[PDB]
Parts: C-alpha cells; sequence; structure tokens
C-alpha cells in the first residue's frame, strides 16, 4: 500500500545516443504511479497548455502512456501541470479570480478525460512566491483551486486522483500552502526533497542530504529532508500522505580557481553557473545519474568520491569539477527512513535519469530499489 510515484520527462526522448528515453522505456513494474511531465496553462485563456503537441499529441504520446494500463492494470497514470520551467507567473494569474479558476477545471476536466488520464498531479512552483510572479493572495487562492478541482473530479465519477509536488522550505510553506486543508483535499503530497542546495546558493554541497550538518545555518539549519518532512507533520500533514522525493541526478559545480579545499560548504565560482554540461543532459549544474555513474564508478576513474556522513549522501570531484548526488547506498538508507518515519512512500524525480542503460552494472539500478522497499511496505495507521 505504499506508493513508488515515477515522474517521466516527456522531453527524456530528444537525449541523443544512449540518453533517448520514451515511453517504451519505462519499467512500469516497478512503479505504482507514474506521472507525464508537463503540460502547462495558457497566458490568455487559463486552458490547458499541451507544451509538445507534436511529441504529446501527432505522435500519440499521452496515449502510449495511458494505454499502458492495457498491460499493467494496476498502475496509475497521471499528468503534471506546472514544472520549473513553465514559470509561475500565469498560474497566479489563473487562480486570481472564480471564473479563471472554474474555467481552468473545465480545461483540465476535458483534457483528462480526452487522453484517459487517471488524474493530475499539481506542480506549480510556487505560490506566493515573489521571484516567480507570486503574491501574497495565492495561498488563499491555490487552496481554493485544489477544493474546486476535488468537487469537480467527485462530479465526474471516475475516480480521478489528485496530487501536488511540494517543496520543503518553511519559507514557500508560509507564503504558499495551507498545510491542513490542503493534504486534506489531496490523495498524495510528493515532497521535493532535492534541489536543497546548488550553484544558486554559493557553496559546494549534497543537494537531498538526510539530516542536518554542522555547517548548516540560517535558513539551511532545517533544510535537509529529515527535518523538512517533519516540518510537513508539524504542520498538519498526516503521515500517510507524504511522498518523499528521491533525485536520480546530482547538483554540480564548477569550483573556484585554485581551490584545493574539497569540503563540503566550499566556495565556488558561482558565475560558471555550476559543473560543465554532460553528454546527454547537457545541462549546467546538472548531470543525470548515469551520467555521473558512467564517470565516477569506471574502473580507471580519476574522480575521487567521498562520503557527507551526517547528510548521508555521496559526493565525487575531479579537479574544477564537485557533484553530489544520491547512489544505490544513499537511497538504501533512505528507503529505511522512510519506513521507519511510517511515510506513505517514494518519488523520484525522474524515472528517465535511472540507469536504464545498465551503462554501469544493473538496469535501473535506482528505481530496483525503492520498488524492493516500498512493496514489502506496509503503511502504518497516521502517527
Ligand atoms: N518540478 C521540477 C522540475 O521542473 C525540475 O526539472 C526541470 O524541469 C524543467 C521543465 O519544467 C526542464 O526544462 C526543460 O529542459 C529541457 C532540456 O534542458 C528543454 O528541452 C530541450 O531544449 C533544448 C534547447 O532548445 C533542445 O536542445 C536541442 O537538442 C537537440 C536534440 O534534438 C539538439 O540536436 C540541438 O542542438 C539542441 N538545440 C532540446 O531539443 C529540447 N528537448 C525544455 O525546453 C525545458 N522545458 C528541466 O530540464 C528540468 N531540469 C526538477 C529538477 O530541478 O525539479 C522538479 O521538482
Ligand atoms: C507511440 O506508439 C507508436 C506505436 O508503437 C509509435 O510509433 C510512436 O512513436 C509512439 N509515440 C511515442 C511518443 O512514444
Ligand atoms: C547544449 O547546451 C548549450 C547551452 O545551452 C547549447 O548552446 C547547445 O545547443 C546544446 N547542445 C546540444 C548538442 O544540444
Amino acid at each position: 500500500r505504499a506508493r513508488v510515484v515515477c515522474y517521466f520527462s516527456n522531453w527524456a526522448v530528444y537525449r541523443p545516443g544512449v540518453g533517448r528515453y520514451g515511453i517504451e522505456d519505462i519499467p512500469v513494474d516497478m512503479c505504482t504511479h507514474i506521472i507525464y511531465s508537463f503540460i502547462g496553462v495558457t497566458e490568455d485563456t487559463q486552458q490547458v497548455l499541451i507544451i509538445d503537441p507534436e511529441l504529446d499529441v501527432d505522435k500519440n504520446g499521452f496515449k502510449n502512456f495511458t494505454s499502458l494500463r492495457s498491460k499493467h492494470p494496476g498502475v496509475k497514470f497521471t499528468v503534471a501541470v506546472g514544472g520549473w520551467a513553465e514559470g509561475g507567473s500565469k498560474y497566479s494569474k489563473m487562480v486570481a479570480a472564480k471564473s479563471t479558476r472554474m474555467a481552468f477545471v473545465r480545461s483540465v476536466v476535458d483534457f483528462l478525460n480526452k487522453y484517459n488520464f487517471d488524474g493530475l498531479d499539481l506542480d506549480w512552483e510556487y505560490p506566493g512566491a515573489a521571484d516567480r510572479g507570486g503574491s501574497f493572495s495565492d495561498k488563499d487562492k491555490f487552496l481554493y483551486l485544489v477544493q474546486e478541482l476535488r468537487r469537480a473530479f467527485i462530479r465526474e465519477g471516475k475516480g480521478w486522483e489528485l496530487t501536488a509536488a511540494v517543496p520543503l522550505a518553511n519559507f514557500r510553506l508560509m507564503e504558499g500552502y495551507h498545510v491542513p486543508e490542503l493534504c486534506q483535499e489531496l490523495d498524495a503530497i510528493h515532497v521535493m526533497s532535492y534541489d536543497l542546495r546548488g550553484n544558486w546558493a554559493g557553496f559546494a554541497d549534497v543537494h537531498s542530504p538526510l539530516y542536518k550538518r554542522p555547517h548548516d545555518q540560517w535558513a539551511y539549519e532545517k533544510l535537509n529532508v529529515n527535518d523538512g518532512l517533519q516540518l510537513w507533520e508539524d504542520k498538519g500533514c498526516p503521515t500517510n500522505k507524504l511522498v518523499v522525493g528521491i533525485p536520480f541526478y546530482g547538483r554540480s559545480f564548477t569550483l573556484s580557481s585554485g581551490n584545493n579545499n574539497y569540503n563540503l560548504g566550499t566556495y565556488i565560482n558561482k558565475e560558471a553557473g555550476g559543473g560543465d554540461p554532460a553528454p546527454y543532459t547537457n545541462a549546467t549544474g546538472f548531470w543525470a545519474y548515469y551520467e555521473i555513474c558512467t564517470e565516477v564508478d569506471t574502473a580507471d576513474s580519476k574522480w575521487t568520491k567521498k562520503w557527507d556522513e551526517h547528510g548521508k549522501c555521496p559526493y565525487a570531484y575531479k579537479g574544477t569539477q564537485w557533484v553530489g548526488y544520491e547512489d544505490p547506498r544513499s537511497v538504501e538508507i533512505k528507503m529505511n527512513w522512510i519506513k521507519e518515519k511510517g511515510y506513505l512512500g517514494a518519488m523520484t524525480w525522474a524515472i528517465d535519469m535511472d540507469d536504464f542503460q545498465g551503462l554501469c552494472g544493473e538496469k535501473n539500478i535506482l528505481i530496483k530499489l525503492l520498488h524492493k522497499h516500498m512493496s514489502a511496505y506496509t503503511v502504518p495507521p497516521p502517527r
């Protein structure tokens, strides 16, 4: 009854060579819930925006995805609206009034019916965030949207799921999320317990530390997976609604010139924007798990791999390059911690970045860990 929630990126199919990952590559039986990412919202009409129509519609992307339920009827196939690239301003604008919310709600219902989805994952990042086109009134109005969506889903009578991806920083929770009311309306809370550190922070660190490190201070003091999930509990979310995010990727850094200190918290060349782009994801500061293991784990690797004794995460470095991530050891530790705490399950960003080709060893090594632990785990009643 535990969840293994797998986010699927629709843009992964455009990755070159062995990086190419499509619908056919999803290891469906390893997941209980799979989420097609992303659709968006229109700026002008507050309707569902199909972001890659040639792929999603013309090449039958949405339907290929949902029709996987024929072979795997026990699995839920939903769609995510929002995501980082979508921005937050269109969503703050959409929830501003009742009329615009209901226009979106109607569009959502039409979309879900048309492409046979089992429900919707809300990924607005984030309500109430000034840095993301939000404002104070987003907190109330995001709740209104969620309540209105739930009632519409009930009226359709198909038992659709409604979930949300959420941050874990206290200031983000205060600005955007009525926790008790939201957790009541939602089937699951997908906590984005990653990207907690990165180039934007101005120092090298692992991005999903489980526990606090000595160097964690001020805003970073409770910015770890354990304290972050505890925060969601303390604000009123039941343990059996919380799903813990696991990143299948690393946040990389370019160290400052002449810096021979590779410890956690060491200064970086922030202007570089992060570590150099990897060949398949081609993104500064962002390396897929398979891009990391093919570099760090090889027999003649010149990378030095270390372990965060407090955060329970691996990091590795070579020359000016430094990356923090998750490996089988850290993932296993998090799986046991999830069961220890009694949370609803595990979530991954994203399934397309596991070692699905088995370049470094066994195929889909990370998702197999999530499946192994969660499938043998019974979610206890709310604490
Ligand atoms: N919810 C959070 C997540 O959002 C977040 O993960 C991020 O999600 C966003 C989407 O919200 C991702 O943004 C996408 O990034 C893609 C790649 O970076 C973009 O797609 C590509 O865009 C490229 C530039 O145009 C194209 O490059 C071409 O590639 C060609 C191959 O055919 C090549 O021949 C050519 O030379 C290139 N021009 C490429 O075609 C295209 N697919 C996409 O536009 C963009 N929306 C983001 O990548 C991702 N990190 C997550 C992690 O922070 O956290 C979650 O909680
Ligand atoms: C959907 O399935 C068809 C038939 O296998 C295939 O031709 C097409 O490429 C698939 N579309 C996507 C986006 O995977
Ligand atoms: C890789 O990313 C860079 C910077 O965004 C871009 O200029 C280039 O077109 C990308 N290369 C490929 C192969 O897509």
